[PDB]
């Protein structure tokens, strides 16, 4: 049995902590250490080794380095932490610390520290706190558990538990509860400067550099390093509080508590939001601005109107119902029957109305009453917070792939290292030059440089991204968003604005036709009419049918889709129960009102109306009852059905648009109905015979740049793929009018009509006329699977969990509804495991688990161009002296790397366009560096053994060249456009090693026969000494001018320009510089100045050597390229992976677009 209970845990073990004088880091260093300082001070027989400085030295440092590897390697892993800095215990009475490993993809191992609480006299507490989660010890049980709540046992509890419930009192249990479930806090840390510098400073890459640094300190200078380490100083230093700075400026988030009606000890109290206990009784009344519900509530008493905006996504507001009417001695499910009456917490209550069973006097500020059940990190957004801050580690750059680079330079440098000791040795030299000359080779090889390139490359993206409003917080991701196979994609806020807009007005032409109506097969009337231009009953009871409340102020309270239709109406409510004055030029008081219900689904109301219509001059007036309801309900009390009314309606709501039927009724024709003969009407005589008035349809209306940016991600190899929480039909619309899904289409999901506790799957269609039937053990493959799309809901997916199809239904689906928060992040973990790289793109609270754990995430705010214009104008104000709304930090942008501030869906196509150019930089930089580091390697090896040396001038010339051209290698700015073509993904590929063995074979090929030519024209006899001036020679201008041409030439076939980056003839800093040194070099060759020779100290040349020469180099430089372009062309992968392969029409419907664009362009 595992020690901790958890899915999530994978295993634990039980630690006791060790002091500091058995610590692994410092036990076998305090016997060591006497050992050889004792040698080196009071011995004065140095016969171990010879005692020179260089030589005591070495043994400084390596124990130095010693104590540093030991001491972080406590640091890198908590394995090691384990087995050195504590000891494994035997049980609970013993042990102070436990180490917890997580699940492979849900965060990082973690070591934490037990708590022991003495509440009881004989009873104690242990618990200890991972991932903000107070897991406690159960003696029973003998094993780790998370806490328990009233709502979470194996007997489900009875309802009257909930409804008799009369809240907390005898104050110590109050005591007690407290401390055992402890206060509704979240406490998100925000982590200071100290700390983001001590974790920056533990990376390999740092002390490696530190290190390589450190080396160079063996008296050959002593400015020229300590210079070093204090700009890689400053440089870390920036970098962390660049980080810092742009994390604060949007991971800051904070919940502000709000008072409360608590009934504690029998008495409502005032009490802050921070402080509530399970089985409290709580009134809660109407929210606030940017403040939800606190607490896991369940109502027991009065009705609720909610906005679901954090787990359905979508803004049409609810109605939450109480408890009441359930019988008692009833199981409390969740699932179903009673997940109308939770209230979960986080989520907006938009109104609250009532329209005694445990003898309780109402509140005084007349809420409703609830039962809180859950409360803390426990709760469905505690979950959401611990999903946002620790989920996923930062990649800091220190991938994998970096050291096998760096293991694979460093095997040379040790060849060339053994060489040159092994001569040395044989040659009876000086061993402390020997060891400076090694301690070069070493570090010469190995590039101390390259994290501080990489840096700049991915920090020049970033300031090139910055222009088009994107900020993000880890640059390291860019170079992902090189190689993307699959882009998932949001529906409402993303595609989509969140507001419900009315479209107008449908269904007018119903009953006499005009013999013009624009129908359908089916004979469906298609007419959208504006609300604009209506007549007047249709008019009148859109103002009348509403339910609207004015406070005595004069705010008004309600559903927002009303607030739109009267606004875009022109009307406009007084402080009576009055509605004044489009074209309309009217006022109507209304009497009675109804309820939504729920059951009955009819608004309805009475009023008295004048009208006066001024296109026609007819005038209304006396009585009037409106209803707006569901087409079904309503359709029965018209006493006239028109020709095509279920065909309209069918039409309109199969399209995914919510569609509302409005009916008018003229109770009497002049004047009112008469004083209190409006009350005793009943709801069966008001509603018994109406006159139709028309459709309302109300849907959310498309942004103008989907269809252009999803076209272009589509058209690349990528493709997209969509993961909603709304309804399946408005997705499947969606997706076809922005061109995710182009063919037939089936659903998965359950059958149309509600069927409760019903496993059966059934394939249906949007037009509902195929009704394949199926079971989760293996879909049919050569007609469902291949023929038709696909449309998988989330209620097939936990069915699907863990069967054979489920590995077959995570490639052929392109859209996936009504999804829940956890199955968003299971999906693209899924996506993940796979083989391809994913990005996703949301825009609020709903989808974190899925932002957080894609390669690139991108979070978009919502706020136009103009809103930043005033932002800026009001900033550039206040500072010129030393207002307008902000935009809505909310909660995608904290769990997000990047985030837009622009509200554009071209945002994700912009942020494509860096990012190849960033992944062609990044592999281009380990080709050209290695190299040249190889050719280093070889300069120094067998060369530097040679006699040859090169003057101050001629070494000035090439690092200035080299440095020059390394620096305008990682600037590098995008080109418009995406292409067809993909970059090279990964570094360790055959195409990269074959190049890069290839060009170094030519290079030391050349050098071997220009160096054997060389001293066959004129032999060299004398003997060779190694630390002789500069003397200028034949081989001394020979070897300078080749390794001057190859220097040239890694940097002029290694660079990939027009289909990612910028052209080579566009780049000034290195083109410029390149031509100039190979004239130079060509000119120096060839002997046209006389004078250029004697400048940089070149020997005058022969006749017979000056050609062969110049065709050495010549087939250099052509060889270079040849070997290079046909790997290129050989061995490479570039193209689409399986999940991207377009079908023929696709791409023959794509070429006859493009070719009418261009045809029409002119
Ligand atoms: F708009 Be979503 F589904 F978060
Ligand atoms: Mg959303």
């Amino acid at each position: 049995a595992p020690l901790v209970d958890n899915p999530q845990i994978k295993s634990a073990e039980l630690l006791r902590p060790l002091p500091l004088y058995q610590h692994a880091y410092v036990w076998p260093y305090v016997i060591v250490w006497p050992v050889f300082l004792r040698v080196y001070l009071t011995q004065e027989l140095y016969d171990k080794y010879i005692g020179a400085q260089e030589w005591t030295f070495v043994w400084i440092i390596s124990i130095v380095t010693f104590q540093t590897l030991t001491w972080l390697c406590t640091h890198w892993s908590v394995n090691l932490n384990a087995l050195f800095t504590a000891k494994k215990a035997s049980s609970i009475e013993d042990a102070q610390l436990i180490k917890v490993i997580p699940v492979a993809n849900a965060g990082a191992a973690d070591i934490c520290k037990l708590v022991r609480d003495k509440v009881g006299d004989n009873k104690t507490n242990i618990s200890f706190l991972f991932q903000k989660r107070r897991f406690l010890w159960y003696p029973e049980r003998k094993a780790f558990s998370t806490l328990e709540f009233d709502i979470d046992a194996e007997p489900k509890p009875t309802l009257s538990k909930f409804q008799l419930s009369r809240g907390i009192e005898s104050e110590d249990e109050l005591k007690r509860l407290e401390q055992h479930y402890g206060t509704n806090t979240f406490d998100i840390p925000v982590p200071t400067f100290t700390e983001l510098f001590k974790e920056h400073a533990v990376a390999p890459f740092f002390v490696f550099q530190v290190f390589c640094v450190g080396l160079w300190l063996l008296d050959e200078y002593w400015y020229y390093s300590l210079f070093t380490l204090v700009m890689l100083v400053v440089f870390e230093s920036t970098v962390v509080w660049q980080r810092q700075r742009t994390l604060t400026e949007f991971r800051s988030m904070s919940i502000k508590p709000y008072p409360i009606y608590v009934y504690r000890l029998g008495k409502w109290t005032e009490i802050q939001s921070d402080k509530l206990l399970p089985g409290d009784l709580v009134s809660v009344t109407r929210t606030k601005e940017d403040s939800g519900v606190a607490c896991d509530m369940i109502l027991v008493e009065g009705t609720a109107i909610v906005n679901e905006a954090m787990l359905s996504g979508e803004s049409t507001p609810l109605l939450k119902d109480s408890i009441q009417l359930r019988p008692g001695d009833a199981v409390l499910e969740v699932d179903g029957l009673d997940k109308n009456s939770l209230l979960w917490g986080g989520t907006k209550v938009l109104q609250i109305t009532h329209g005694p069973a445990s003898g309780i006097p109402p509140p005084p500020d007349n809420g409703a009453m609830a039962v809180v059940t859950k409360t803390g990190f426990e709760t469905s957004q505690g979950s959401l917070v611990r999903t946002m801050i620790y989920s996923t580690e930062r990649v800091s750059a220190n991938n994998t792939e970096a050291l096998l680079f760096i293991l694979f330079l460093l095997v040379f440098a040790l060849a060339a290292s053994w060489y040159v000791w092994d001569e040395g040795v044989r040659k009876d030299r000086k061993r402390s030059k020997l060891l400076l000359d090694c301690i070069l080779i070493i570090t010469s090889v190995v590039p101390p440089e390259l994290p501080m390139e990489l840096s700049l490359a991915v920090n020049t993206s970033l300031s090139a991204l910055a222009k088009f409003a994107i900020f993000c917080t880890e640059p390291f991701r860019i170079p992902f968003a090189g190689r993307i196979d699959v882009a998932c994609f949001d529906k409402t806020g993303t595609l989509t604005g969140e507001d419900l807009v009315v479209e107008g007005i449908a269904g007018l032409g119903l009953g006499h036709s005009g013999t013009d109506t624009p129908k359908e097969a089916d004979g469906a009337h298609t007419r959208m009419v504006s609300v604009h231009d209506a007549g007047m009953e249709t008019t009148l009871v859109l103002a009348t049918a509403h339910a609207l409340v004015k406070l005595d102020e004069g705010e008004i309270v309600g559903d927002p889709m009303e607030k739109a239709t009267l606004n875009a109406l022109g009307w406009v409510l007084g402080k009576n129960d009055t509605l004044t004055s489009s074209g309309i030029l009217g006022t109507v008081q209304i009497k009675r009102r109804f309820q939504f219900s729920s059951a009955l689904k009819r608004q309805s109301s009475v009023a008295t109306i004048t009208a006066t219509e001024v296109k026609t001059g007819r005038k209304l007036r006396g009585s009037f009852v409106g209803v707006k309801g569901a087409p079904e309900t309503i359709m029965k009390m018209l006493v006239t059905v028109p020709e095509h009314y279920e065909e309209t309606y069918k039409y309109f709501t199969r399209r995914g648009s919510r569609v509302l039927a409005l009916a008018y009724k003229q109770l009497t024709t002049e004047g009112e109905l008469g004083a209190n003969k409006i009350n005793d009407l009943k709801r069966e005589s008001v509603e018994a015979d109406l006159h139709f008035a028309g459709f309302l349809v109300l849907q959310c209306p498309l942004k103008e740049d989907a269809k252009q940016a999803v076209r272009m991600l589509n058209e690349s190899s990528h493709r997209v793929v969509m993961i909603t929480g709304d309804n399946p039909l408005t997705a499947v619309h969606v997706a076809k009018e922005v061109e995710i899904v182009d063919r037939d289409v089936l659903i998965l999901d359950a059958p149309e009509h509600s069927v409760y506790g019903e496993e059966s799957l059934v394939w249906r269609s949007v037009d509902d006329k195929i009704r394949i039937d199926v079971d989760p053990t293996k879909p049919i493959d050569p007609e469902i699977l291949k023929t038709k799309d696909l449309c998988v809901t989330g209620y097939a997916l936990n069915k699907f969990k863990g069967q054979v199809g489920w590995k077959s239904l995570l490639r052929y689906t392109w859209v996936y509804a009504r999804v829940s928060p956890k199955q968003k992040e299971d999906i693209l973990l899924g996506l993940k495991d796979m083989g391809y790289y994913t990005l996703m793109a949301g825009d609020g609270t709903n989808d974190v688990g899925a932002l957080k754990q894609a390669h690139v995430g991108v979070a978009l705010l919502n706020g136009t161009q103009e809103d930043l214009n005033r932002i800026a104008e009001h900033t550039r104000n206040q500072k010129m002296k030393e207002e307008p709304p902000t935009l809505k930090l909310g909660d995608a942008s904290v769990a997000a790397p990047f985030t837009s501030k622009l509200r554009n869906v071209m945002a994700i196509p912009n942020i494509l366009r860096q990012g190849r150019c960033t992944l062609v930089a990044t592999i281009q930089m380990y080709k050209i560096l290695a190299l040249n580091c190889l050719i280093s390697a070889y300069s120094l090896s067998v060369l530097y053994l040679e006699g040859i040396k090169f003057g101050d001038g001629q070494i000035t010339i090439s690092g200035m060249l080299m440095s020059v051209c390394f620096l305008s290698i990682s600037r590098a700015r995008s080109v418009e456009g995406l292409s067809k073509e993909r970059p090279q993904p990964n570094i360790f590929n055959f195409y990269i090693i074959g190049s890069i063995l290839g060009q170094f074979a030519v290079h030391v090929a050349t050098l071997i026969y220009i160096a054997q030519l060389c001293d066959q024209i004129e032999p060299r006899t004398e003997v060779i000494d190694l630390e002789a001036e500069f003397k200028p020679s034949l081989l001394n201008s020979a070897v300078y001018l080749l390794q001057l041409i190859q220097q040239i030439s890694t940097f002029a076939v290694n660079y990939q320009g027009r289909p990612f980056r910028e052209s080579l003839s566009e780049n000034k800093g290195m083109f410029y510089g390149i031509v100039g040194v190979t004239a130079i070099a060509f000119a120096c060759s060839t002997e046209m100045l006389p004078e250029l020779n004697e400048a940089m100290k070149l020997v005058p040349f022969n006749e017979n050597f000056k050609t062969i020469m110049t065709t050495v180099m010549i087939i250099d430089f052509v060889a270079c390229y040849v070997i290079e372009w046909v790997l290129k062309k050989l061995f490479s992968d570039l193209r689409a992976r399986d999940i991207a392969e377009r079908r023929p029409d696709q791409l023959e419907r794509e070429r006859v677009r493009k070719e009418k664009e261009a045809r029409e362009k002119e």
